[PDB]
C-alpha cells in the first residue's frame, strides 16, 4: 500500500452513537486491502451499522515506526469521527497498535483494541526466517525486512518488557483472538502449522500462547488459521459484541 494513507469507509445507513468507529489495522507486509481483497470485513462493519477507517502503515518497518505513524493518523481519524475509535488489528498490526497507544500516547483517541492472531510474544517462524530461509515461509511472512525482524521472539520479549509495565498500558482495554487451525492442505500455513506444532497449538503462523497478552480479555481460541481469522463473515460476528462503549 501507501504508508500513512488512510480513508474512511462508506457512511453507515443508520448511524448509532452507541457504535464507535472501527479503525482496521493490517499486518506484516500488508495494507488496508487485507480487509477487502476476497474479504468482506469492510462490508461486515458497514452492514452492521459500524463506521470505519482503513489505514496503510509500513509493510516493511518495525512497531516503533508503525506505532509513531499510527498514533499520528489516529489523531486525524479521531478528529474526523469526533470521537474515540476501536482498533481491530491483525498480525503485526496488533503490536503497532499497542506501540501507538502506549509508547506514542494514542490512547487518548482509542476506546479499546481487538487483536486478531497478533504474535504479542513473537513468531517462531520469524526466528526461523532469520536462521533458515524457506520458500514457503515467504508466503506466510513476506520477504525479510525490519518488520519481519521485529517479530522475532527475542525482539518481542524485549518489547513486552518495555510495554507491559508502562503506565499507559492500563489506560486501554485489550482483547485478543487466536486460532488453533493450521493451514488447510495445499496452503503455506500447512507447512507453518506442522512446524509450529513443535511449540504448541497454532494458526499456521502464530502459536495460540504467543497471540495473547497477560492483562487482555483473551477470547477462547477459535478454529481459524492465520488467514481465515481476518475473514469478516468468520470473526466479525465473534468480536462484534466487543464493539461497544
Amino acid at each position: 500500500g501507501n504508508p500513512g494513507y488512510w480513508f474512511a469507509g462508506d457512511p453507515v445507513e443508520h448511524p448509532d452513537p452507541a457504535k464507535p468507529p472501527i479503525v482496521f489495522v493490517h499486518g506484516l507486509n500488508g495494507s488496508s486491502s487485507a480487509w477487502f481483497d476476497e474479504n468482506d470485513m469492510a462490508e461486515q462493519a458497514w452492514k452492521n451499522g459500524y463506521d470505519a477507517a482503513f489505514i496503510d502503515l509500513h509493510p516493511d518497518k518495525d512497531m516503533q515506526d508503525n506505532g509513531a505513524m499510527l498514533a499520528a493518523k489516529l489523531r486525524e481519524i479521531y478528529q474526523y469521527f469526533g470521537r474515540k475509535v476501536i482498533l481491530v488489528s491483525y498480525s503485526k498490526g496488533g503490536i503497532d497498535s499497542q506501540s501507538a497507544l502506549i509508547h506514542h500516547n494514542a490512547y487518548h483517541y482509542v476506546e479499546r483494541v481487538i487483536t486478531l492472531g497478533t504474535p504479542h510474544h513473537g513468531s517462531q517462524l520469524a526466528d526461523l526466517a532469520y536462521s533458515n530461509w524457506a520458500g514457503w515461509l515467504a508466503d506466510i511472512l513476506g520477504q525479510k525486512n525490519d518488520a519481519v525482524y521485529s517479530l522475532q521472539t527475542g525482539f518481542m520479549k524485549s518489547f513486552r518488557d518495555q510495554t507491559d509495565n508502562h503506565p499507559n498500558r492500563l489506560k486501554t482495554k485489550y482483547f485478543t483472538l487466536a486460532g488453533n487451525k493450521i493451514g488447510g492442505f495445499g496452503s503455506a500455513l500447512f507447512f507453518g502449522g506442522v512446524y509450529l506444532n513443535m511449540f504448541g497449538e497454532n494458526d499456521g503462523a502464530v502459536t495460540e500462547k504467543n497471540a495473547r497478552l497477560p492483562y487482555a480479555t483473551n477470547l477462547d481460541t477459535g478454529k481459524w488459521d492465520h488467514f481465515s481469522i481476518i475473514k469478516g463473515n468468520l470473526t466479525f460476528p465473534v468480536f462484534m459484541p466487543l464493539l461497544t462503549i
